[PDB]
């Protein structure tokens, strides 16, 4: 694995094995409330996820992925910016090292504790997601702030699988979930075209940021940060940040649903 959040493979050292990282649509970015641009054509998201589509769960070295079966239209994103529906295939976090930081997205300079990612394919366009994960419409990511706070109990299910894949590479049966539960009561949004925000970094993503955080408590954090990086019998090596700086916004506009 080249790349990851330590000092000698991490967000500053992208570029060398992927040049895209400097790229003008990449991910996250600050999101400056005085500089955003309220979009009257922006319809409300739309999201329709069926629980039976929850597949597995997938400790991946630098964090974990909870995936949903993609075969069909079981489960969709609608709305917002889009005319193509867009199928649910994933969610995961990123945290930091401590409380004071950890999400991706910034508001007005303001960092958050983590950020749950909702990502979703084309499949009005295209057949597959490895298809749509290098095109420009190819994926939709909901974006959600998550503030320390008090325990959050849509979390639970998630935390309580994380003892079956402590290490890398470990999965387990993950089911009859539906990921909307985590999402704040307002989908108010902001939307701008980005990128993914690890490699291979690709800038496929139409990003849909709530206005409104949920909340996570400093223990519920602990244990994202208690998941290890290396594999069974090795030295343990905690997951202890996964977090992307903000990146330049070139030019790009950051339109508000509100
Ligand atoms: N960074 C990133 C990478 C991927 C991956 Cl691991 C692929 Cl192999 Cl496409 C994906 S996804 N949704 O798994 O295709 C999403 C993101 S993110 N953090 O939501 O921008
Ligand atoms: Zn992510």
């Amino acid at each position: 694995p080249d790349w990851g959040y330590d000092d000698k493979n991490g967000p500053e050292q992208w570029s060398k094995l992927y040049p895209i990282a400097n790229g003008n649509n990449q991910s996250p970015v600050d999101i400056k409330t005085s500089e955003t641009k309220h979009d009257t054509s922006l319809k409300p998201i739309s999201v329709s996820y069926n629980p039976a589509t929850a597949k597995e769960i997938i400790n991946v070295g630098h964090s974990f992925h909870v995936n949903f079966e993609d075969n069909d239209n079981r489960s969709v994103l609608k709305g917002g910016p889009f005319s193509d529906s867009y199928r649910l295939f994933q969610f995961h976090f990123h945290w930091g090292s401590t409380n004071e930081h950890g999400s991706e997205h910034t508001v007005d300079g303001v960092k958050y504790s983590a950020e749950l990612h909702v990502a979703h394919w084309n499949s009005a366009k295209y057949s597959s997601l490895a298809e749509a994960a290098s095109k420009a419409d190819g994926l939709a990511v909901i974006g959600v702030l998550m503030k320390v706070g008090e325990a959050n109990p849509k979390l639970q299910k998630v935390l309580d699988a994380l003892q079956a894949i402590k290490t890398k590479g470990k999965r387990a049966p993950f089911t009859n979930f539906d990921p909307s539960t985590l999402l704040p009561s307002s989908l108010d949004f902001w939307t701008y075209p980005g990128s993914l925000t690890h490699p291979p970094l690709y800038e496929s993503v139409t990003w849909i940021i709530c206005k409104e955080s949920i909340s996570v408590s400093s223990e519920q954090l602990a244990q994202f940060r208690s998941l290890l990086s290396n594999v069974e019998g090795d030295n343990a090596v905690p997951m202890q940040h996964n977090n992307r700086p903000t990146q330049p916004l070139k030019g790009r506009t950051v339109r508000a649903s509100f």
